[PDB]
């Protein structure tokens, strides 16, 4: 299976940190087990002895090719040092301000990265295909325009995504809104997929697989599950979107949130020209039970020692594959909440989800 160094040239250094600072630090370790030879910028608390212990159980090692930082200033100074004095190109997962690093030191064209990930611009990347009823509306005209829409509908920035089923939901959304907004019909989906692809010049476009997104009825993220039953026309919709981005210079990993309705129509509701936590579930498939897999993340309830030791219990049982660990005790005992990203895997959904619930009960 592919690793990230297969996609990125030797001069690239990778950061998955968003520009909650502790949650952002926790994300720096997200890709460590798939990075291989790619150097990764990681918070010190994301690679303590606790991470080494978890990886050791499953026969993995922490990459030696990490650069660490411990606060905002050290993060920003490290980026400048690598680009200005070590001839590195920085591959970002999230938009960073120009004061941090001028565009000429980006591994991937910043203007293209912003355009590919701009939700208002989805129709450009699908060539007008795969769209629900959807309009981009300036905020001053929004309240009057929204009266023309039937429920259920979705409001997105052009607060986060606001799914509205009725007038009460809409009035709450309007209060939170008070330059542009996306209004979209809420599709009554029978399936969703996050379909993922990689590209490099030597490899061409490669389909990596797909994960289902677990979301509540308001779209809030509750994890990702494995799936091998992706319809060919869903894969092809994703491949077309990938090719559109690649043709303008995209390289690396991308994932597309594709919904399918009861008539098998495909809707592209979110394009992520960047990777996510579930990319690791696809690329580590050789080490996971294929029966059922669920990727998610968890926070300490307070006692970081009990959090870690409960995690270690389940890792040693073999049900729980550790991906990332932010050690809040790096700041002092229980001063900051530890955080953990992982894959539950096993023979069936029933047994795996029972293990997850047992773990959550043991924590609380
Ligand atoms: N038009 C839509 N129809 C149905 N569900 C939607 C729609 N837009 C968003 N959702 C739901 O909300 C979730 C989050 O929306 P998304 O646009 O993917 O935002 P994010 O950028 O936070 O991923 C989706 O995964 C899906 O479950
Ligand atoms: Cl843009
Ligand atoms: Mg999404
Ligand atoms: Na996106």
């Amino acid at each position: 299976n592919l690793t990230l160094s297969d996609l990125y040239d030797k001069d690239v250094v990778y950061t998955s940190r968003p520009s909650d600072e502790h949650q952002s630090n926790f994300l720096t370790g997200r890709e460590l087990l798939i990075a291989n030879q790619l150097p990764v910028i990681v918070h010190e608390a994301s690679a303590t002895d606790k991470l080494h212990q978890l990886f050791q159980v499953i026969g993995k090692e922490v990459p030696n090719s990490i650069y660490t930082f411990n606060n905002q200033q050290s993060y920003e100074n490290l980026i400048k040092q690598l680009a200005h004095k070590e001839n590195k190109k920085i591959y970002f997962q999230y938009i960073h301000d120009e004061t941090i690093l001028n565009q000429q030191y980006y591994a991937l064209d910043k203007t293209l990265f912003v355009a590919l990930n701009n939700k208002a611009r989805i129709p450009e990347w699908t060539n007008g295909k795969f769209l629900p009823k959807r309009k981009v509306v300036k905020i001053e005209q929004f309240e009057n325009e929204i009266k023309n829409w039937e429920f259920p509908l979705v409001i997105k920035p052009g607060y986060g995504v606001m799914i509205c089923y009725h007038d009460a939901d809409l009035q709450k959304a309007i209060t939170r809104i008070k330059n542009s907004l996306i209004i979209e019909q809420k599709i009554e989906e029978k399936a969703n997929y996050c379909v993922q692809f990689a590209y490099s010049e030597s490899l061409g476009i490669q389909y990596l697989g797909a994960a289902t997104q677990l979301t509540d009825k308001y779209g809030f993220y509750n994890g990702n599950e494995n799936t091998t039953n992706v319809p060919e026309h869903v894969i092809e919709a994703g491949r077309q979107i990938m090719e559109n981005g690649v043709n303008q210079g995209f390289f690396g990993v991308a994932g597309f949130d594709l919904l399918v309705d009861e008539d098998d129509n495909v809707y592209a509701i979110d394009l992520n020209f960047r990777q996510n936590g579930s990319t690791s579930m696809l690329l580590l498939a050789n080490e996971l039970n294929s029966g059922y897999q669920k990727f998610y993340s968890y926070h300490s309830k307070g006692d970081n020692t009990h959090f870690f030791n409960t995690i270690l219990k389940y890792v040693k049982e073999g049900s729980l594959y550790p991906l990332s660990y932010y050690d809040g005790d790096w700041y002092g005992e229980d001063k900051v909440k530890s955080r953990f990203g992982c894959i539950w895997h096993g023979d069936s959904k029933e047994t795996v989800l029972e293990n997850e619930r047992a773990f959550l009960a043991e924590l609380e």
